[PDB]
């Protein structure tokens, strides 16, 4: 711990407790004065302070009984899925049963109903078919005692049982009632007037067939139609609805939606039960994609002879399907078809009578609308790449083509245009077919433009993913292996497909050379027989906490957002993986912050040591004002509509009970570690299993490698966060006050660094007007222009000595935060803050590596990205992998995927990925080009060093002339220059002037400078500049230079006159150095706090 206080962190009294106690999962000293108590519950009860801890005790005890009961009545222990479901059941929570192929939902439903009836609770079990009612009641009756009132209802019911069920359901206080969905639909009013504690729905689709059934099931727990209709109007509007806090419903449990959850009705579950009826979108895949260069049926024969069994062939059309079918039939292979004898061959393949199934892209995907046996399909063969083909003529042209063409050409003025109308609009404007196809070849990058036969081929990645997916799912807790083979000869098509597969599924396609068929077939078969074995369960549930919503969204993109529980302030998503379930949620920033209330501006002092005091953050959803103090309304606009991180914290504490293991996935910096600690410390009394993961990339790889890096919270980083925060708080407050008494305004000084930088700008104004040195520009005859010192008047330049040398020029290292901000904000006409934000969205959308780095280091994987991209662009001989740095916390800002900006624009306009502005694309382009240059070969150049005499001055001039051999100059331009000959060049034009030696600052120049001086860190750079702008201390002019205002000058003048020590660059740098030493556990936390205090105490007197 760091010995600090958190305001609502007590597990029992719900109040203030120290970091150190929560760490030991203890209540506050008020609740329990003792150091190391014997047993918490017992001791709380003894001191008569037992309050909220009871909930947890009773929770644990009410669950461990369930588990115990289940382990007694049934075979063995609970599966991970059933474990999480059980923990949700004792909380009375309603949910979908998110899980793979037959994890035993019916077993859980039964044992739940049984365990509840054991207490006196009444439950109902709903099934689609009338046969399932029979089978379930059968299994129930033999395990249930006489104490349990069991009834049933279905089609083939008896003559006295049908009425027995009705009278008993009317008065006789039943326990468990097993019936069909038909009964629900038919006897709506009867059930609606009854109250159930537990309702188990086996098939959600059958019950969602009617709209009436939603209201029926909702009224089966005790919810009036008033709340239902009000919520209905709210969901008809387009916003969320709030359940009355005074409501205690039963437990509704359903399975995953097979078909799409169509309609408005399911939203009632989102407000009344806080669970969404999700569809099973399982992205869990273990497929090996191999590509064969030729559509040779001989290769196909050889492959088929290796695979032998359970092969699925996909043809583009049925014609090539029939052709392939004939060729294989002739070569004596047990084969089937989908076009002729669909059902017969389908089931014959299902059983094993057929080894090879040949289908079409559109035929199979629609015939298999029912079953689709996964335990049979090991290998998927693609006879050609699945793709969408369009014609490139002035006629036969699709909408999106003429759209992207005319929008760029200039015609598209936005008024929605009919296709044939657009054809007739382009029929006059740059109209030839030749001109057209050329505009298409020029615009469309990341598709295949067959300009030969006038065609456009767009590989259907989705279809490939689904179809390939048919060879790998989760069976008996085992994610079985599958091989997907593609037979493609067109390199352009294969490359396009590969890029969009890497983009969406992050899955690679390998070549036939780098693939051992014997080994692969073996892995497949072995995993299959491993799943055939008797399962002993390894599945666990896992909670992953991140700070920003974007991270959660892109995480859901590769984990698959099946269902989303709305828990107070947050939205926790759930996903199915091969290792078990996986819950992930976003905090939506910081939770705690230093209190302004007491001690030394929030920092208290006891026993010679400093104690930081934190309180939950509150943000008014109206005006946007943030505060720490506990108030009912907004201190500014007096509004009650606020966001309280204490609710978020409570929500986390709730979720933490269901999860077996927890991982905090905040950013890999001091900020992130501090948040991670504010969270882990708070949760620590609730869950014993809490660890830390640092994701440098927001992708499956970043995540896997992040979990390789699993560790506990590093207190040195937390300590460093604290120190920096305390410095800004103390110095900021003191200086700001001193300014309140001089310039009227309250909040003015954000810290020391800010004032230092502003000082740089202010005095720069002075030293700029003084650098005014007289100069002269010279346009030389059939040569370059030369910039030389003022007084020249000879009109002739003589060449004195001339020497040339061959040299290989190295590219610039990859972007770091400083580099990226400077170059990008210079090349673009943007502020460093705008750039920093674009970078943040870029990292958070998993497109680049961590954007807050002071290292240029590049891993073998980064180098590999560069390599594959170069191999893709054909210029792979120019690849030169460079680590760039050994000393590195993180890597430099680089792309995560070998995809350029143009291809991304294509994927965006196409609709594969979304949410990227033009600015994002341009920034990405800059990062990309920098990185590749840094990974491309050294450009071999012949440069000359010309010594020239101009007006009795021997002045050398070094210039590159010939580029002997290309390299990184393809990404980042390399400028040549006309050769000088050892003669006399005459001056054409002399443009005399006086431009300044020391130029003004630009935002880029300021960042560069503070990086050059050792002031600020990667996180603070842009924020510092922006603060300077927000406070009105600085402005930008015509040519976008940074200039101080009247106010800024007044302020820095005051601060320099009086408080020069606390604004001096030497002091700022010395402190920056020391704090950074604290971050590495090289300098003492409490000691530097003592230092900052000792200078603050000195400042309170001046
Ligand atoms: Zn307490
Ligand atoms: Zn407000």
């Amino acid at each position: 711990a760091v010995n600090s206080k958190y305001h609502h962190s007590c597990i029992n009294c719900g109040g203030l407790n120290t970091d150190e106690r929560n760490e030991r999962g203890l209540p506050c000293e008020v609740c329990l004065p003792e150091d190391s108590p014997s047993d918490i519950y017992r001791a709380l009860l003894e001191r008569k302070t037992l309050k909220e801890y009871r909930f947890y005790h009773e929770f644990w005890n009410e669950y461990e009984d369930f588990r115990s009961f289940f382990k007694k009545k049934f075979g063995k222990d609970l599966t991970g899925y059933q474990r999480l479901w059980a923990k949700r059941i004792v909380q009375g929570k309603s949910f979908t049963m998110v899980a793979p192929t037959g994890v035993g939902k019916t077993t859980f439903g039964m044992m739940t109903a049984l365990w509840l009836a054991r207490k006196g609770k009444k439950s109902a079990l709903v099934f689609p078919t009338v046969t399932l009612v029979k089978q379930t009641l059968e299994r129930l009756q033999k395990l249930a005692d006489e104490k349990v009132k069991i009834f049933g209802f279905y089609s083939s019911m008896k003559k006295e049982e049908k009425e027995k069920f009705e009278k008993s359901f009317e008065e006789d206080d039943y326990h468990i009632l097993v019936f069909s969905t038909q009964f629900v639909s038919k006897n709506r009013e009867k059930l609606s007037q009854k109250r159930f504690d537990f309702v188990f729905v086996d098939d959600v689709d059958a019950v969602l067939k009617a709209s009436r059934n939603i209201d029926t099931l909702l009224m089966m727990v005790g919810i009036p139609e008033e709340i239902i209709r009000k919520a209905f109007s709210t969901i008809k509007q387009g916003k969320i609805y709030e359940r009355p806090k005074n409501l205690k419903p039963g437990i509704l449990v359903v399975s995953s939606a097979t078909a799409k959850p169509r309609g408005i009705r399911p939203l009632l579950f989102r407000d009344l039960l806080n669970f969404t009826v999700g569809r099973l979108v399982s992205v869990a895949r273990n497929i090996t994609h191999v590509r064969i260069s030729s559509r040779s049926k001989e290769k196909l024969v050889e492959l088929l002879e290796i695979f032998r069994d359970g092969i699925l062939i996909f043809a583009q059309t049925e014609e090539e399907g029939k052709e392939l079918y004939e060729y294989l039939k002739r070569f004596k292979f047990n084969v089937g078809e989908t076009w002729s004898e669909f059902e017969k061959n389908f089931e014959d393949f299902k059983v094993g009578k057929i080894n090879i199934l040949i289908g079409v892209q559109a035929y199979y995907g629609k015939l298999t609308r029912g079953v689709d046996l996964p335990e049979r399909i090991k290998y998927v063969i693609f006879w050609g790449t699945p793709s969408m083909r369009f014609s490139l003529e002035l006629d036969k042209a699709p909408r999106f083509v003429l759209a992207r063409v005319l929008k760029e050409m200039g015609l598209i003025k936005a008024q929605e245009n009919p296709d044939v109308e657009e054809l007739r609009k382009i029929a006059k404007e740059h109209l030839t077919q030749k001109e057209f196809v050329e505009k298409v070849k020029e615009m469309f990058r990341g598709v295949v433009v067959k300009d030969e036969d006038l065609e456009l081929i767009i590989p259907d990645v989705y279809t490939y993913i689904q179809a390939s997916g048919r060879s790998s799912r989760i069976l008996n807790g085992v994610l079985v292996k599958g091989v997907s083979v593609i037979f493609e000869e067109d390199e352009e098509i294969f490359e396009s497909l590969k890029t969009r597969l890497l983009l969406i599924a992050e899955e690679e396609i390998i070549e036939e050379a780098e693939a051992n068929w014997k080994e692969l077939v073996h892995e497949v078969e072995e995993s299959r027989r491993r799943s055939e074995r008797e399962l002993t369960d390894t599945s666990r549930s896992l909670l992953i906490i991140v700070e920003s919503p974007t991270k959660a969204e892109t995480l859901s993109r590769f984990l698959g957002r099946a269902s989303s529980r709305k828990e107070r302030n947050i939205i926790v998503h759930e996903a199915v993986t091969g290792e078990g379930v996986i819950l992930f949620t976003a905090t939506r920033g910081h939770v705690y912050d230093l209190v302004t209330k007491g001690g030394i501006h929030g920092v208290e002092e006891e026993n010679g040591k400093f104690v930081p005091v934190y309180n939950s953050l509150k943000r008014c959803r109206d005006c946007g004002y943030q505060f720490t103090e506990d108030r009912d309304e907004c201190p500014v606009c007096s509004s009650k509509n606020i966001d309280d991180k204490t609710e978020t914290l409570r929500a986390l504490r709730e979720i933490s009970l269901e999860a077996d293991e927890i991982l905090v996935a905040t950013d890999p910096d001091v900020e992130g570690e501090k948040i991670s600690w504010d969270v882990t410390q708070y949760l620590l009394p609730s869950t014993r299993s809490l660890r830390r993961i640092e994701m440098h990339e927001i992708t499956r790889y970043g995540f896997k490698k992040a979990r390789e890096s699993v560790r506990f919270v590093d207190f040195n980083l937390v300590k460093a966060q604290i120190v920096r925060r305390v410095q800004d708080r103390w110095i900021g407050f003191e200086l700001s006050g001193k300014l309140q008494k001089r310039f009227g305004r309250s909040n003015l000084s954000a810290g020391r660094v800010q004032s230092t930088v502003l000082g740089w700008i202010v005095e720069r104004e002075e030293e700029y007007k003084k650098s005014e040195k007289d100069f002269t520009l010279l346009v030389l005859e059939n040569g370059v222009n030369l910039e030389v010192e003022g007084k020249i008047a000879d009109d002739v330049v003589t060449v004195v000595e001339l020497q040339e040398a061959e040299e290989e020029k190295n590219p610039l290292p990859p972007y770091t935060t400083s580099s990226a901000l400077s170059e990008i904000s210079q090349k673009l006409r943007l502020g460093v803050q705008e750039v920093m934000d674009i970078l943040q969205d870029l990292f958070e959308k998993g497109f680049i590596t961590y954007h807050r780095t002071d290292s240029t280091r590049i891993s073998l994987e980064g180098q590999n990205v560069a390599r594959t991209y170069l191999r893709k662009i054909g210029k792979e001989d120019i690849f030169m992998g460079r680590s760039w740095s050994t000393e590195g916390a993180h890597e430099a800002i680089r792309p995560v995927k070998p995809i350029d900006a143009r291809e991304l624009e294509e994927m965006i306009e196409e609709g594969l990925i979304a949410d990227l502005t033009k600015k994002h694309l341009r920034v990405y382009e800059l990062i990309f080009n920098r990185f590749l240059a840094s990974q491309s070969a050294a450009v071999k150049v012949k440069k000359q060093i010309v010594t020239v005499d101009v007006d009795g001055k021997r002045m050398g001039i070094e210039q590159i002339v010939e580029i002997l051999r290309d390299g990184w100059n393809l990404f980042v331009p390399l400028t040549v220059s006309p050769r000088f000959e050892h003669r006399t060049y005459k001056i054409k034009e002399k443009k005399f002037y006086k431009k300044h030696t020391v130029p003004l600052f630009t935002q880029a120049s300021i960042v560069e400078e503070m990086k050059k001086r050792g002031i600020g860190r990667p996180s603070t750079y842009a924020k510092i500049v922006e603060v300077l702008f927000r406070r009105g201390y600085v402005y930008e002019d015509k040519y976008k230079r940074v200039r101080p205002t009247r106010f800024g000058v007044m302020v820095y003048s005051y601060l320099k006159e009086r408080y020069e020590k606390y604004v001096t660059e030497e002091t700022t740098r010395r402190l920056e150095e020391i704090m950074d030493k604290v971050e590495r556990g090289e300098e003492d936390y409490q000691a530097t706090l003592r230092l900052l205090y000792e200078e603050i105490k000195s400042l309170m007197e001046e």
